């Protein structure tokens, strides 16, 4: 009984009430409920110093930007930490470049003991997408779609919650006109709409495989109640058989 | 060939950005031909909240407000990393943050379980990896303190840097406490000697000791600039204790 629930960069940038909203909806369940937090950045420095090329060209500046990013993540990552703090809920920061190596934008080796102690403490270990060492090219950017799927394949929660801005993987575009919002997805449909974001689409595939998968809007308050209890709320993608 | 220095709780605060500025530049004169790691104490960030909360009594008592001190306790040495970091970035040197925390485990105040490999790519890639005394989970009592001299006794074990530079407050190691006014300095400590003094701090000798088995180890004035270097090329500084044989 764990749940792992990844914010979109896009709601919470800071946008304190919102982060205040799904502390209080995680309260409900706390502690009967084990939580795993991934949050993303609201990138900048990333872009600036091209992380995502590798340690090549000027590697002392790479290097420089790296270190500039990973702080500034930590930055963000504190304020969503205080908030937690103020609400009465136990979150604690976990690094992910501490804990994760990169290959081809994929976790390749991880350290998962102090999370699954965090978890038996009754603590809720709060990651982010981050910096991270990368086995082929030095350096690259860790995604937190890429963290969460790590994390589904070795610690398998009962479910994995996406908040996005919109309320879930939709027919067309979503903001465009005759767009139907798919209240139960299943993987043929995820590749009928890979054809035509799709990375986490593709981690959702993968997801599926050990874990329930959620697309909801993380700005209504109750969707993370309704998606952690099952109810009805958004899009949500089966466990696979 | 790889040297492990540990920035003592007073030295870098109690804020001074002056020495930072100084062990920055000091290190800098040996990087990249040489392989640091940097484990600073807590300054006048992370006591306050430990002490506050009552981090080392374990999980007793008022556990919830002990995990949000637990919690607190960790941003604010994370705040404090941040200055430390800043400070070595912006001389050029390629300081990175390692969570203390993420990557050890505590029992009886040491450390029981680590992950060092993202320590080693990060060594292997010309970074600097700066770690701190922190907050940590403790398989004993459930949370607790790891010391940064407990840090640095598990990454001798386990890295075996060619040396560990201690920066005190003070010169180094004296024949008692240096506030007597008669009190010299040991230029060259033994085992015999640390036994003598822990008879009557005692868990930095402590450490020191089983350092010793690995790595030859360094007590110096980290307020001092020239210190450093000079331990790190080996020259006659502070107190030196040989590696054991
Ligand atoms: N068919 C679709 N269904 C839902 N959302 C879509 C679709 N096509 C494009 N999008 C948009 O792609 C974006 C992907 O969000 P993204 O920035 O990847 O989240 P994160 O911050 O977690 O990386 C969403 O904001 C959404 O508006
Ligand atoms: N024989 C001695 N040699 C050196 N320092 C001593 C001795 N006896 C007592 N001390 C004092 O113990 C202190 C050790 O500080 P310490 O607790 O190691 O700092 P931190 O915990 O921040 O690393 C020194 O400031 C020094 O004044
Ligand atoms: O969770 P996301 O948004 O997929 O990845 C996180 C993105 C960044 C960019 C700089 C540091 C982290
Ligand atoms: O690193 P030091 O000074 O040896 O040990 C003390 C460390 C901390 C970190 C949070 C509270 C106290």
């Amino acid at each position: 009984h764990m749940i792992i629930i990844k914010l979109g960069g896009s709601v919470i940038s800071f946008h304190r009430h919102i982060v205040e909203q799904i502390a209080e909806e995680i309260a409900q369940f706390y502690p009967d409920e084990s939580f795993i937090l991934v949050h993303g950045g609201g990138h900048p420095n990333a872009r600036e110093y091209k992380i995502t090329e590798g340690l090549v060209g000027d590697v002392d500046r790479k290097r420089i930007g790296f270190s500039k990013t990973h702080q500034a993540m930590l930055k963000l990552n504190d304020l969503i930490i205080q908030t937690f703090l103020e609400k009465g809920l136990p979150a604690y920061s976990v690094s992910s470049s501490s804990i994760f190596l990169l290959e081809n934008k994929e976790v390749v080796y991880g350290e998962l003991e102090i999370l699954r102690k965090l978890l038996e403490l009754k603590f809720i270990p709060v990651l982010f997408g981050d910096t991270a060492i990368a086995l082929d090219k030095g350096i690259d950017i860790l995604s937190g779609d890429q963290i969460v799927s790590y994390l589904a394949k070795m610690l398998k929660p009962s479910k994995v919650i996406f908040l996005m801005d919109v309320d879930g993987i939709y027919d067309r575009n979503p903001k465009e006109r005759d767009a139907k919002l798919i209240e139960e997805l299943n993987v043929e449909e995820i590749r009928h709409l890979l054809e035509s974001i799709g990375n986490k689409l593709r981690e959702a595939l993968k997801i599926a495989k050990h874990s329930e998968v959620y697309f909801i809007n993380g700005k209504v308050k109750e969707n993370l109640g309704k998606a952690i209890r099952g109810e009805k709320v958004g899009t949500r993608l089966r466990k696979l058989e």
